[PDB]
């Protein structure tokens, strides 16, 4: 089975554990629609002495835009969401934007891939509590856009924001009722938004080094603002879910009724899975980034050179902590069409209590382990 | 031993713990010096399933202030702190007061026993960091007098912030050293302040209910604002140092005759004896049938009328602090002459008690187990 | 077996390898001359994926200052070294000194305690390799006094080159052969000086964090300059004999009239004591207490007031040499009538702790390691 | 399969590091496109145990040149690089030269073949770091030239330190990246330049014996100097994907509907042909041509041996010795018709054992891969 591949992956994280210092870090690995490894190294609270472990939560920073997209997917396909109307039309509350006197457009389509002209505000340390998204709208409403939209790529958390207000507007519901029936519905039992009054179990801590190479607790934040492109708690085990789910819904068109019909239609998770030009990927130079995650394709330029594998990835880097989820889809023969079921693929996602740590090529490396060992 | 009343201050502490609903709660009994018990019951931590233990460290509101007593106390005996001087002479930025038209005088003993007119702001959940007592006393410099200095008992909590900045005027040094230097020398090694950057180990959650009877966490706050009082952590063990120390200084005065190759007291016994006498004119919250000595609650020992209760000479402290609540009580034993020539101080009994739980009223508890270890003593 | 103290112990390590991120860690604890626990936790080089273990060799900065006063001492009871007299009697080439107006005699005890006016050049990283030390002697020999020796404590390096100068000139063999003979007699065969060309088996990595917090590899050095104090490699089992040795010839004269079958100690009981004497107007960087006594910390016996911290007497020595960090720690137990009459030499427990990480303070660690120990006994 | 070549393979390995005395050494066979073994024995580090496999990484010392010839020769097909013109108008930082009181040109296709006049500092042991080659040209940038241009070959490693700077003037970006885009297309991802600071996995040590035949460490260098010749530190893994992205770029040309070589065909026959008037030193039979040691195919006399016609390279650094081998196959008509390339045979052998030659047991290595075929 899969006996050997463990050793190997448990040796990269334990390389980029030690290469980091992170004080904790969790693992899981799902290969073909079964969960194969989930591991926990080091401490989740140092001052407690808790053990990392599959059950322990977590802070998800750039997932969170994964799981909105899947909310705007849902809208998209009801019909109540159109794509390339300008938002003023969903939330009159934002400004008629005008760029360098000329009258721009901000659609949904052209401020999921962070194209519109939205400025990066970058890491903001808010401990006030925000109850709806239109509130949470004055934080960045009357400032000018930076770009023309449409011409130039600029991450942006704020424009996710916008986008859980205008799912709001168009679901008729509380944003965060709508993702909570997403998650039940994905089974994800366990995602939920990060806020400190609730009693939520098996709950981390999450670390930082001062100028004195010393550990230390970060400060207490409080990611109200930004329930989507941040905000948001899960273990390893409800991210394969996700993921899972996604690679179903993408595979199932081509697989030929036994099967079951995928959470979203193929067009939409094809659609959703197609890089954008002008874009950039940052976690990896040779992909782009698609409808909230990071797409690389395969092409093989010259003979005897390089060959890439096609995968999707989004990491996410949040007050203390780093997570990764990367999804990698197998090469469809025809006789696995014909007699196997989807979904094909491999389903990592990679969580550690420790500030800025790129963790998507450890990721890739165990997703390339698991998928040599296959059988 | 000891087998029949660690049974018994069990159930005292489960009757405790059932009635309030507390997650969790340690306890920590010393008798004559020598620790006999420490106990926890319960979750320090119910979302990590932490259980409750005697290393487990918890918010004390209301020690911190007869911690800060030590303080005064040794500087005091030092010779740098005059206690009837006004605190003009030490913090100039604190403005002088007019009452109905006469000027007043605040001074060290008087605010000491909360005697002064400051008003009670009660709970304020700051989340402001807060560098030295002169920049946090511009939270209540500013507003009058709320009563004649002197003249009526109000419990509050910035005059001992206005004790700090006291503290540190006159010792020369930041308030957090002196202190730091004071409990080292007392060996109360997990005492320390309460913020959140620093990693402390064994830190407990602190809970409460909200309006559906379910339990839930704690606003986060900064208590950097009054360290002075409600801004330090500790464990039970430290509290009993802490109370073994005082009672040693206490009691040596008059064990000196015997042996007289006693070691001296962290304070003098005059300086302890004045520590420990109530002043008129003013109320216990947590006993009804005590006042408020410096820093401590002292219930004196006196039969009024024949075959009647005799109230028992003791000294408390209880504190409650957002999501926890704790006390500390000394109950000295009476002094024959047998034992004044033949055993060595301290001779009492020292009651210590965390939970992480708010607003909770352990004084009685600790008073019966206190009560328990004494009838079964030796 | 001490289960519960070597748990309590591993979760100490733990500890400070996670505030520290230390790539690994070695921890070797001897009690009453028995190895009891020798653990590895981490890994000695990551690149190849090395775990640490007892047998890892690492870099020792400042015990190889006591390894070189035992030198010293055996020269003392041999009588070829004064204490009292000049070193120029035995270096000509270290030039005579005047600090300000007058001349100043700079002799081998007041430099063995760093009282001397030599200053702290601090870690330089040099890369060439030197002979013999006249002709390390040339990076500080033209440089006067940074102070009038024998008025002011300051830590120093060079002192101790100077000191392995004296040994060269006073035994008339070469520093690093003495240092062999002395390994070879202590038992401790991997102590070895720190150099690139042979091949030395279990040779750790020493590793540091950029500026970008990322492990990375500290630069090479060479450390022949300072072959007395931060040039040797061993590990926790050869500090573990080291300390064993030493406890003993310390604890050997009390113990006698008692089964006096006893051997004698490597070093006379006088020797022993005046090496564990703490001298005036000195300090110890890594715990406030405590004095420094040649080439050791000590911490003496006191305890000043009733009910109050009592001090622990024992004798560590800490070091941080480029991309590593050592302590090791001696503490005595005390002697009662009994065990002097029944036991015997040594009593006490030795705890040795290695990381290859840069900058770390083990020395707290180590005590609350060895209290475990001592609770535990039996 | 090869159940029969890796045996006598594995013996002419032992053979070798038994003759030498290495403490480990490291094998890579790839036989027609495709990996067929990789081997490791001994170990990488002595003093820790540490056995060598096919992930240890060690020094390739030679190997630097033909990757840097690389980078030259797209840079050529670019155009934005002429070998024909003097290198003063790509670095103004070396002098104009006389020779015998006559001016002289150095081009850097003279430069390339070892044919300039520049002398032979050999092996230096330096531990300065150099941030960019304008830098490091200051060791023999002033030096007059020993032999005139064009006149005599003559095997420099700092002429490849003046191409390193070359490419830095005409690519526009750091030499480093450009070599490092180079190595992420090509695949090679354990390639890396050879430096301290930063933690290689993998890394082995090096090793040498002293004058009492023990074995010990060798000294502490830093190869910052010399980037381009010496200073890298790659896998037998990589040295394979080099060679067969070579072997595809040489042979695509002669072979319907398959993807370009990394180089043009013609670019790829004028790096393998080789130049007159220079000596090939691990093979006699050759010469050397664009950091290439090409054996040409000929048979002089009626029932002789006739050469085998092949491109190899030898490194030789501070404790470690490599060599990586190219072995084309003879191309007839039926194989053009019905087979893909690349076809042959690519060994790359690396040990950590200073002075050592491997070029002839890389060869019978080929040879017996080749024999087997099928």
């Amino acid at each position: 089975c899969f006996a050997r591949a463990i050793e190997s992956s448990r040796d990269l994280l334990h390389r980029i554990k030690d290469e980091v210092g992170a004080p904790g870090i969790v693992v899981g690995v799902s290969v073909d629609g079964k969960e194969v490894w989930s591991e926990g190294l080091g401490y989740a609270d140092v001052e407690n002495r808790v053990p990392c472990k599959p059950e322990t939560v977590m802070r998800i920073a750039s997932i969170s835009k994964s799981l909105t997209m899947v909310a705007l997917a849902k809208l998209w396909e009801a019909g109540k969401l159109d794509l390339d109307i300008p938002v003023q039309h969903y939330v009159p509350e934002f400004p008629e934007k005008e760029y360098e006197g000329e009258k721009v457009s901000v659609t949904t389509r052209l401020l999921i891939s962070h194209l519109s002209g939205i400025r990066h505000y970058g890491e903001l340390y808010l401990r006030e509590k925000f109850e709806n998204s239109i509130e949470s709208l004055r934080l960045f409403k009357n400032d000018p856009l930076f770009f023309k939209p449409g011409s130039q790529f600029l991450y942006s958390t704020f424009g996710y924001t916008l986008l859980a207000a205008i799912v709001e507007r168009a679901s008729g519901c509380k944003y965060l009722d709508y993702m909570q029936k997403i998650f039940h519905d994905l089974d994800m039992l366990t995602t939920v938004q990060e806020e400190n009054e609730p009693v939520i179990y098996n709950r981390a801590r999450f670390y930082v080094y001062n100028k004195k190479k010393r550990l230390v607790n970060t400060p207490y934040v409080d990611n109200s603002y930004k329930w989507a492109g941040g905000g948001f708690l899960s273990t390893v085990g409800d991210l394969l879910k996700f993921g899972n789910a996604m690679l179903y819904g993408y595979q199932v068109g081509l697989f030929k009724e036994n099967l079951l019909p995928g959470y979203l239609k193929p067009e939409t998770m094809v659609m959703m899975w197609t890089p954008v030009p002008n874009t950039e990927m940052s976690w990896d130079k040779e992909g782009k980034y698609a409808m909230a995650w990071g797409v690389v394709e395969r092409k093989q330029t010259y003979g005897s050179c390089r060959k890439q594998r096609h995968y999707a990835s989004h990491t996410g880097g949040a007050v203390g902590a780093s997570s990764v989820l990367l999804v990698l889809p197998e090469e469809l023969d025809t006789e696995t069409i014909n007699n196997k079921v989807p979904p094909r693929g491999i389903i990592v996602s990679i969580i550690c209590n420790m500030q800025s740590v790129g963790l998507n090529s450890t990721a890739l490396k165990i997703a390339l382990e698991f998928d040599k060992d296959r059988s």
